């Protein structure tokens, strides 16, 4: 089984205890790494933050700490956008141009292999022959890395992608059958099901219905069902949770009425989200398990918020095993309680749940 743990280079500028660099890594505790996120210049991979040529020398020397540990490098994230993928996979020579950057940058800083994480194509301004140009952009790396490997006599570098839960994203831009052909695992972010955009209160990562796509179990058996085969399906989950301000704190019940975001949470600072550190920080606050879902919300006065513990981690590793999955992907290593010192439950409570749990 699969334990793939993202890493993201923005953690680093938390403040105090919540800032999160490549030493507040555990090396043993995941089997994959992917550092979220590169970007791109000119059609080539490349840098997003000052000093990720460090960040990356330190990411990946933990393998030699651990020499069955892999990592990637992840490529696109939200806030990249769509435009340059775009523009990318237009045109052969831009393709190529990309593939050969991707490689020698991979090769150069010592990544295993590359995460794509474009959000997503054939949506977010991304047009319908995105759908098809991006199945040709998976062929032409895996194609790429194979003869890479053919002729430098090194393991072939991985190739894996970040994809939707949504029918509507899975269907606007992911020729399934076709790219799982030619992915080595999909990390299926099943999670995002619901948030602040939506006028209504909402878990963020049911299992199961309580609109009725919108949880856990019917993305993995959409993706499966659309050919993906089940070893290389990773489940996601979510160290962190969806926030909601409610229209009346007389209402708290999953699918209350809702104004907006919640309050942005002390060191995350971003309304509409929480870290499992600063949400098992809540005072005088009241938890709940949302029985048909499998999974917990908690509030306080006008405050909502949906998100995951250890016990609907072991439920959903439960889940994945029985469905024979691949393993588990979680976001994000850095809001996970990674320090140990919010939740009283020792370092990585939810990710350490996870590798004992699949182990």
């Amino acid at each position: 089984a699969k334990l793939v743990c993202y890493f993201t280079n923005w953690a680093q500028y938390r403040q105090g205890e919540a800032r999160f660099l490549p030493k507040d890594l555990d090396p043993s505790l995941c089997t994959h790494l992917i550092y979220a996120f590169a970007g791109m210049t000119n059609h080539q991979l490349s840098t997003t933050e000052w000093n990720d040529e460090t960040l990356y020398q330190e990411f990946n020397g933990l393998k030699k700490m651990n020499p069955k540990l892999k990592t990637l490098l992840a490529i696109g994230g939200w806030n990249f956008g769509t435009q340059k993928f775009t523009d990318m996979v237009a045109t052969a020579n831009n393709r190529q141009t990309f593939v050969n950057s991707a490689i020698r940058f991979l090769r150069k800083y010592s990544f295993d292999g590359l995460d794509l994480d474009w959000e997503y194509p054939g949506s977010q301004g991304s047009p319908a022959v995105d759908k098809e140009r991006f199945t040709t952009l998976v062929q032409d790396l895996a194609n790429a890395f194979q003869q890479e490997a053919q002729t430098s006599g090194k393991e072939r570098l991985l190739l894996s992608a970040a994809v939707p839960a949504g029918q509507t994203y899975v269907d606007a831009g992911y020729e399934v059958d076709k790219i799982a052909q030619n992915l080595d695992f999909v990390n299926l972010m099943a999670y995002d099901f619901h948030g602040s955009w939506e006028k209504v209160t909402g878990h963020n990562s049911p299992l199961y219905k309580r609109a009725a796509s919108l949880n856990v179990d019917a993305a993995v058996q959409q993706w499966l069902q659309k050919g993906t085969p089940a070893s290389k399906l990773i489940l996601g989950m979510p160290t962190y949770g969806r926030s909601f301000t409610l229209a009346s704190s007389s209402d708290t019940r999953v699918g209350a009425p809702a104004t907006g975001s919640g309050t942005p949470g002390p060191f995350t600072k971003e309304g509409g989200m929480l870290a499992y550190y600063e949400v098992c920080s809540w005072k005088g606050a009241t938890k709940q398990r949302i029985q048909d879902q499998k999974v917990p919300y908690i509030f306080r006065d006008n405050q909502w918020v949906g998100f995951d513990d250890v016990e609907s981690f072991k439920t959903k590793v439960s889940y994945l095993k029985q469905k024979g999955l691949g393993g588990a992907m979680v976001w994000a290593l850095d809001l996970d309680d990674f320090a140990g010192f919010s939740c009283n439950q020792g370092r990585y409570p939810l990710i350490q749940t996870l590798r004992q749990e699949l182990s």
